[PDB]
């Protein structure tokens, strides 16, 4: 909860992110984009403590078990590399290592949820400083989680066709009454305002991507979206930290 | 399994199809159809020991209530009702009572199980003497299910989203091999020839209606269709059932 | 002012209205226990006879309603004159204005209207209705209508109740409604006025039914006096609208 | 009566207090966002007239930051990358007054009904073209004078047509005008311009970096100003439009 | 007759096959592992020069495939007089029919082809195909369409090999299929002829993918002599390819 996830392709930005506050980070290097050299991921491993991810592209199931082997803690099934199956995502119910998926709205995180997804995330426009789709899938999500929080019992079915989600995973929902997984802010996210806001419209972290660390001061940077994401009412600190 | 249920107005058309060999009957009487006056269910109920059925308007949550209230063994949520709801179905899950639901498709048998349906039946078109739609449906519906316990695990979920299914219910029929409910035909169904063929078909079982009745000998047409569903592939025997 | 109107109408929950066309049919309507009477008579349906109306509110005690045509404010004054308990601005009579309902807000006499959805019946509480119905499809003995209306517009009642108070202005420019009035029933919990079913109501389980989904009563037409007893039969309606989780008791008022 | 002006910097602000604005609009000059507040204080401690910033549409947080700054008025402002496409932000829920853009009384009674105190045209700014500043003035002032003037009992339907809150048309109706001020706004660059768009109803003008990369950016701003306020004295507007 | 040629390459499955353009290649290709090569050489691409053929088979001892133009009767007679081992009627070259394929039942020396879907499998069989390969989208490094083909020509097998038999026909005017064919799929349970991947194949993980998709091998091109340490390279894969599912071995090999 309540966290930060950072980018990172090497140890020094890697320590950089665990002396910053980032829960945990995400190994990366950098045509056709692929799961990254295990020497990197094994080099970010090493430099520091919190939980390490990577990733992997979307379907490949062998590039996941690598990654399972190599002793990774979170797996990201992410549309940002390119796709490698076009029709089928991982089953990741048989891995014993957890994944993170993006979605854009109930339907897709439903499906996510279905095929194993323990963690969600906001698909965005990553790269692009935008947060503008982040918080439309954000606002997508959470009001059809309302709806289908508030709905009569016996419409659900109907809902779940609409959406083309598993009736299950709505049952659970109205059950609980929030999405049975965590759900990140991902894409855009550039100021501490971003990462405030993400945290206002029902995010429950965020992730942040290579920006940080072509800033001039990286660690001051990732301090100040850190604490803006843990302090995210407190408006008097946030004006303070977007000063830099 | 194996059987035949047959549409009765009264205790008298109640007896010959008991005595037929019928494994159910079902109540009915005969603009706006809707649930049938209770006199004419009781009517039957006590003119017979094998159970009896009847059914309501899609939709039509008290009428529903009204029939398990009666006592009756088996309520069908029927099409050939003018529905009450052309949105949601009856939560039949919250009853005690076991439903009979007709479906068209894999897609729509799914939905009606995650309703709570004890039971299936082809939709067919009733009173047509045509036994073309129920063949379709039950045709439709045993080449999805072929499919789907034949499949790669890793695309139920995306077979449920283009079949509109939940994937719970795919995932009980891939590792049951069948649908977990019976699937009876139902609409058309007027020779002896016609019920073997649906077994042939992978029916578990026909639904025949007042058809028997308008007939000249309803006990000996009764009992060719019964015998005719039990034994469909004694050629020889239905050659002689069909000299009527 | 609005709050006396409402206050009337909140005293009229749990019940069934009946439409009657002379003083037998009214009385019988009361002595089966309708907690009101709406007073009726192709082709051209206008306003009744002020004959007719006198005749069932001197026929009864409990209140009478009328209704009029659709945009129709002189024949509302009208009834509004005869001193009608309430009106019914009703699209079962030839609607007299296609674009613009009755500003009901200048009338002493509480209004009912028919809604569809959400949208609508915003609209008419803004014009100043005091108490809502359901569209239907009269006349057809087929309740599938009613029953589309009632669950639309409580379905966007749920959504409304619940949804994030900023995306509200958004959700009034999609449901064209006026958003003082989603206001308003985000903050109740529900509608600001009473919603009945109407349109095709039947059978004992029709109305208990359609409390079930929702609704805060019944209207029934015609078809009462038709039937052999109607005195029983509306009084089935009545029993199973107020008792409609009973199901042993809607079960034998059904044999009739 | 007012005139608006947007400045950079310390330098700037005085110039345009100097000259008559009523008010000053801080800004910065990819992805537009709220300024950096090092930016809005320093500008906010230059002058004595309310200060405005801003901030993107949708942005609850950044205008949230600039409530705490102690700025005067926040402009939610389309010149800014939007951060919602859908949604803007709740402004009942803050202290702060906003300031909004509309193109017509449908948006202007959104707008109104989400809680905006200050009404100001879309334009097209930067462009030096008054066009379109035009089109949304004569478009919001003529629906204001059809709803003033209109048959009460046809407001709900209208309200329909226009997508407006009917409570917003029924104000409007029983005051005559627009609850709140609305400005002109985008591309509004000679001193006829800016009395032009009195002359068609604005209550005020809002105007742009054009009047620093002037040669006498003092006297430009006085020009405007004077021109804004006398909007009639056509000998005098002529007097200005000279330098 | 056809069984010969058959049974030549299913002795191929688990196996690597590589691109190599002359006689050093070809030998690296060999020494790494390889069950097989393709001897090859925008604008138009036609038949390899036998000069570069007759290179590559004189380098090595494993099979030599080359690749022909579609269509292209002439230049697959000629490699067949060559003596190459195997022809890879190919896309990759430029048709030189683009409505008719060579009637490979002809031919003494066995035929590989594309395919995207069972339909087009089925026909590359009816016209004499002895091995089939997935058509994928070869330079690009992408998995993908590779991907696509493997599952969509699986699923319809798993779909045929499941289906009731009096299906079969409709099935097989769907698919544009030769019926004869779908039916021994059927009794079979799978392809008669050997399947294999091709098009992107790039990493080790991507090589034991399309195992683990149901390839019965992969065709790798010329990314792999472009590396730093080809050997090594190529190696990699033909080790990933063989033991698909040791996930431990896959992780060390990929370093390199």
């Amino acid at each position: 909860k309540g966290g930060v996830i950072m980018d990172v392709v090497n140890a020094e930005q890697a320590k950089i992110a665990e002396a910053a506050g980032a829960v945990a980070v995400m190994a990366l290097e950098r045509g056709v984009a692929r799961m990254a050299d295990p020497t990197v991921i094994e080099e970010v491993m090493n430099a520091v403590s919190i939980p390490v991810m990577a990733k992997v592209r979307i379907g490949h199931y062998v590039e996941a078990r690598v990654l399972e082997a190599l002793g990774v803690d979170y797996i990201d099934e992410s549309e940002v590399l390119t796709p490698a199956d076009e029709e089928f995502h991982i089953d990741k119910r048989q891995f014993t290592v957890p994944f993170v998926c993006g979605c854009r709205d109930l339907g897709e995180a439903a499906r996510r949820i279905a095929e194993g997804a323990s963690m969600l995330r906001t698909k965005g426009e990553p790269g692009t400083g935008n947060i503008v789709e982040a918080v439309r899938h954000m606002r997508k999500v959470n009001a059809q989680i309302r709806k289908v929080v508030n709905m009569s019992e016996d419409e659900l079915v109907a809902e779940a066709k609409q959406l083309g989600a598993p009736v299950e995973v709505l049952r659970e929902i109205k059950r609980l009454g929030r999405l049975p997984v965590v759900n990140f802010a991902a894409g855009g996210v550039t100021t501490p305002a971003d990462a405030a806001l993400m945290m206002h419209l029902g995010a429950d972290g965020v992730f942040v991507g290579s920006g940080i660390f072509k800033s001039e001061n990286p660690e001051k940077y990732a301090r100040a979206i850190v604490e803006a994401t843990t302090h995210y009412e407190d408006y008097e600190l946030i004006a303070h930290l977007s000063k830099g």
